[PDB]
């Protein structure tokens, strides 16, 4: 028996199509995904298959103005029009609390929501009780398939689930749903989820039971063969991960941004076992034509957003990084541009530090140079503020080891700066990678790099996120010594950009490996 | 015979006190210099000692808006005002050309103007002619005291002499002329001029009869014992020289702006040779009143400037290090402003940027609320050249680099201040061979990033006017830019970045290091 599985995940609001760095979509003739696009592939797919699942491993919440205009009315109407089959909750559906979660989209989508390991408790409990399921058993022609869902347990410090949720560990939670699905005679198993990469392989290797995992939140580009874009592989497409009961177990993810729709077929016996399997993640690029109903229907939901001040806030001359494959990794002229940013519109404190996860998007400069606050809304959407913090040498000493603690995963700790000279070294043990940080004095009448002192107390602007443990740093809010309010994080990077005129940001040399 | 010398150097344009840097002065109390106080003092050692000098080694000319607005007029009434007995021309003297050296100055000092080494050919000879000598004997009781005079060879490389005046060797010049002055039975003998400390010395060994050199140019502190100040003596005061023909020579120079007074008590024989010398520099500063007179006419004269626009251009929340200690010597924050303010001016892609310490004239002090006027910027930038694109090879700038610090350690003007470039300098290489590393910003990139310059690379650059005609000996540019592009204002690209920004604060990020 054949099963074609089709998956998104991390589309992140890209509705429309975008360019192929998945910002502003310009260039028409060269730009890629969107939903009118995917449609038509999935389409395709569907008339010739007759076994499909069309499936989204989370994060389509966040990313445009789409979102933050629509608030997750726009992912229930286009998911709907797509037919999912089933979705798995991520991270960023928590953005606008559970009110934001339940009103727009657990409401509204005509298809199961998953997540297993998320219990809730208090009053809330009545209230979303069976809105998303631990599980879905689909049938599939003559077969029945059974998907469990699952939500990185760090949703907490990323997002806003509020109280009267529990994230359980995903490999624990996930072991009787997919029990309670055997005894029930369910023998094809998918672990639809949204943990990245890393769990992903853990759950494929220590949930007795799983045939398949799909999975998010790493936006893990895998591929078998020659790849078609500028995503590098980080291994084969599916990844194969040998069980602890002795199976072959696939692994998939699709990058992100709806740039490719995954793809895998499988071919199972008649008591469920996986016998093999194959596919790779579809290019979704020009040579795909929008549909032209669901463009349509884009075209009337875009009208609200074309009120946005399409107004020029200014000019960049440089190609603004704000791509999470450079900002997570590495130093990213855009962060260096809202660091920049910060610490120019607090004096109008020289040192600043800002979560990679907090740079969503790349701003092209090839549209005459222009930056709107569409533009910028890609960047920044999460409305939070830029604020002055007093910490400790080793307060900050114990953040930046924090920010490689477990470096190549794609993770949002990276630290982007301002006012500081740091370098890694990544062969060493994660807590004692840092093997220079300099910063900016203060107390000295010419700014100049010496070395942090860990008894010594710097004044730093970062984002409140930072300063309420978001991205894993609790020591930033358990030891911070003083914690002033700021300003919209938004705000000040337009208000910067419409007093320089012309923007140019360059990869400097603050961030260092060794 | 007893023989006092009191001499300046390098006061370049601080009629009025200054702050111990020799920026404006904005806290009294604690203010040095100015003509003022430096009157007081050589009253006070006139009157207590019989025979005395008071001489000046180039460069009154050019510093701030004094020499702005009265181009020289200034130099000659409060020079006149000191009495001053001879003045040295130094390269400044040069910097409004030959007529703007004449008209205010030569023609209205009641002092000679001297200079041995400078020789005027074609029509401006006739011009000139006496206007200033290669020596003056001048009586001094019943004494007479010659004073030989010279001017650094590399005048035509850092001012505006023009062509009709050539500058020849000191050494070669100066012999004929002391030889003249011995015939003349002038047995004490003084080479005033300014060249430079290390030309003083060469002057001291190997011009015969020289009894004493005083000198320029280098801003040199000398100090006998601990010094008042934050200036590092380089040596004692006096310096002394071993001359070729066996004699002691006592080699002297007082820092600049006239933060110092030069003191040096000579014991002569009968037969004019120095039996010893004692002395030090004296700092000008509180505790010597400025004389009422001299300070009445600087403010009769000041009243002219206070015309130029007191309006803010801006605040700056850090100190602006212009000072020459740092700029010829390492990297300093005003020169990655002015490199910064040349690279966005022209933007508002051309991201690299190089300028001479020699062409950053002064330091802008923070702490009065962080107010920058166009008087504290005039200071900084006087010259009213202009900021032109370049292009240049990569073996180009990195002949350049080399030449930068070519003779490191004399406080030349050669030494770069950088935009855009990452330059590594290990010194203990032989000159030539310095620049162990140089990275600069890629153009042919979306993102720029530093990355290593290419011999046979092309890149743009944003310079001085001075650089692209090869200004401070930076004769590879002028010969091998590929193109040059005029540019605006030096001092207007400064100010308008100033008043774009509202607040600054450049820092010291490593753009220029040492191995
Ligand atoms: C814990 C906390 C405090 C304050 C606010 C929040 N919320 N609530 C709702 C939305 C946010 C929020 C806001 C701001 Cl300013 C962020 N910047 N980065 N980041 C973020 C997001 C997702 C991942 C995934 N890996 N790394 C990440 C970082 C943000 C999340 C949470
Ligand atoms: C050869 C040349 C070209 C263009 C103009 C000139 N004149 N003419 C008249 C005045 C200048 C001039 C102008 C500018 Cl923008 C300068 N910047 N630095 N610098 C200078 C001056 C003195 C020393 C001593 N060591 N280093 C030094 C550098 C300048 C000299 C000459
Ligand atoms: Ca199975
Ligand atoms: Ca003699
Ligand atoms: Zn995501
Ligand atoms: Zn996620
Ligand atoms: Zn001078
Ligand atoms: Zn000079």
């Amino acid at each position: 028996w054949e099963l074609t599985i089709l998956h998104t995940n991390d589309v992140h609001s890209r509705l429309e199509q975008t360019s192929e760095d998945s910002s502003k979509c310009v260039d028409a003739s060269r730009c890629m995904g969107g939903v009118a696009r995917l449609f038509t592939k999935v389409q395709q797919i569907r008339r010739a298959e007759p076994n499909v699942l069309l499936l989204d491993a989370g994060d389509q919440y966040q990313g445009t103005i789409w979102f933050t205009v629509y608030k997750g009315a726009e992912v229930a109407h286009f998911m709907n029009a797509l037919r999912y089959d089933a979705m798995a909750l991520g991270n960023h559906e928590f953005d606008n609390g559970v009110e934001g979660l339940i009103e727009p989209l657990l409401k509204e989508a005509k298809f199961p929501i998953l997540s297993a390991n998320i219990k809730a408790k208090g009053p809330l409990a009545s209230q979303i009780s069976g809105l998303y399921l631990p599980y879905k058993v689909l049938p599939v022609g003559d077969e029945v398939v059974g998907i469990v869902g699952y939500t990185s347990k760090e949703t907490p410090f990323l997002s806003n689930p509020g109280t009267n949720l529990v994230f359980e560990d995903e490999i624990t939670a996930l072991q009787p749903e997919v029990d309670k699905l055997k005894t029930l005679n369910v023998n094809k198993i998918i672990a639809l989820g949204h943990s990245g990469f890393e769990m992903d392989k853990l759950i494929a290797q220590k949930v007795r039971g799983v045939d398949v995992v799909v999975g998010g939140h790493s936006n893990t580009f895998l591929y078998t063969g020659n790849p078609p874009s500028k995503e590098v592989p980080a291994g084969k497409y599916p990844f194969i991960v040998t069980s602890d009961d002795g199976r072959k177990v696939p692994v998939v993810q699709a990058y992100a941004f709806g740039k490719y729709l995954g793809y895998l077929k499988i071919e199972f016996d008649e008591r469920g076992n996986v016998i093999s399997s194959h596919g790779n993640p579809i290019l979704l690029d020009s040579s795909i034509p929008e549909d032209p109903s669901i463009k349509a229907d884009i075209n009337k939901w875009r009208i609200k957003l074309d009120d946005y001040s399409t107004q020029e806030l200014g000019k960049t001359i440089v190609y603004l990084d704000g791509s999470s494959q450079s900002c997570r990794f590495r130093e990213c002229n855009m962060g260096n541009l809202i660091c920049d940013a910060m610490i120019n519109n607090n004096l109008r404190v020289s040192m600043c530090i800002l979560n990679g996860g907090g740079i969503r998007s790349p701003i092209d400069e090839r549209n005459d140079g222009t930056i709107t606050w569409e533009n910028l809304a890609a960047v920044l959407p999460f409305g939070g503020t830029f604020d002055l913090v007093q910490l400790k040498g080793s307060t900050l000493k114990k953040a930046f080891e924090h920010s490689v603690h477990r470096y190549g995963q794609s993770t949002g700790e990276f630290l982007q700066v301002g006012g500081i000279h740091v370098v890694y070294d990544l062969s060493r043990k994660p807590g004692d990678r840092v093997v220079k940080l300099d910063v900016l004095c203060t107390k000295c009448r010419v700014p100049s790099y010496d070395p942090l002192k860990m008894d010594e107390v710097y004044k730093v602007i970062l984002p409140n996120f930072l300063a309420n443990g978001g991205d894993g740093f609790q020591m930033i809010k358990d030891e911070l010594l003083r914690h002033d309010s700021g300003d919209q994080d938004i705000n000040v990077v337009s208000t910067y950009i419409s007093k320089m005129k012309v923007i140019y940001p360059a990869v400097e040399g603050r961030i260092k490996f060794s």
